[PDB]
């Protein structure tokens, strides 16, 4: 297995859950369809993806869409000439910016 970098990288500033054990290194963290950072000393090093797109551009959690476009505007035309359209989770910001970022890693 294997996400991406964001979705373990850019994952959460303390996320108190962990998607590996103690001890482990990486791969086979990231082979475990889990992410794995360990950047964050004392938290958990082995964790969860943030997925929220059937493509790796978006990546954000119930938060991190900011909110570009507005929760009346429909799909496609999103993506139209706006940001990211993921309307997977109801009450946020389907229209948010992209991750524009790509200096993530592992």
């Amino acid at each position: 297995e294997k996400p991406a970098a964001c979705r373990c990288s850019r994952q959460d500033p303390k996320n108190r859950v962990n998607c590996g054990f103690p001890g482990i290194t990486s791969d086979q963290c990231f082979t475990s369809g889990c992410c794995f950072d360990s950047q964050v000393p004392g938290v958990p090093w082995c964790f969860k993806p943030l997925p929220a797109q059937e493509s790796e551009e978006c990546v954000m959690q119930v938060s991190a869409r900011k909110n570009c476009g507005y929760p009346g505007i429909s799909p496609e035309d999103c993506a139209a000439r706006n940001c990211c359209f993921s309307d997977t989770i109801p009450e946020v910001p389907w229209c948010f910016f992209p991750m524009s970022v790509e200096d993530c890693h592992y």
